[PDB]
């Protein structure tokens, strides 16, 4: 699709089995979502934001549809204040900035 | 132009005289700004993000140009790490995302 930016950029995703609402964020490296049970092994991470860092759970090869779009990759889970798709899979599913 | 998001998508921007590097943010509702001694009234705001919230001034009808497009709206200056133009600009340039 082409998304215009008056709104928020939200879409739904799919993670573990589960739907979700995540928002389309090109100024996030990383992909981080609120917290969520999800299976396998992780890591604990620590990433920076606008008002410092946080700890998060780091769940590599996720699979995660996005608006119909399938991605494989890595998926932080901790306190970030909304769910957020970031470059790490904006990149897979094919995302441009276009104006 | 087309943006790849392989990296931050920085471009420059030119605001009060001067020119800085900012990101192009779909994330950002409204666009942050490095601390810069700008002229003229403004309003103290907070904002939250990863890591909690930084303190900001609210400036209004700042005219700002980004890669030769014109554009006129709010800006918040602050000890943001990183400046970013959010959707508010965003859609004064004609940008979208497209997957
Ligand atoms: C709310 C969703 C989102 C925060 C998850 C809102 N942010 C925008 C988002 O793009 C930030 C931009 C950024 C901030 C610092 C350093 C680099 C990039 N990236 C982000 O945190 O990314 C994380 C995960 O990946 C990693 O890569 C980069 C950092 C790590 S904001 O900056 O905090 C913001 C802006 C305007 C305004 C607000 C809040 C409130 C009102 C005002 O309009």
């Amino acid at each position: 699709p082409q998304i215009t930016l008056w709104k928020r950029p939200l879409v739904t995703i799919k993670i573990g089995g589960q739907l979700k609402e995540a928002l389309l964020d090109t100024g996030a490296d990383d992909t981080v979502l609120e917290e969520m049970n999800l299976p396998g092994r992780w890591k604990p991470k620590m990433i920076g934001g606008i008002g410092g860092f946080i700890k998060v759970r780091q769940y590599d090869q996720i699979l995660i549809e996005i608006c119909g779009h399938k991605a494989i990759g890595t998926v932080l889970v901790g306190p970030t204040p909304v769910n957020v798709i970031g470059r790490n899979l904006l990149t897979q599913i094919g995302c441009t900035l276009n104006f």
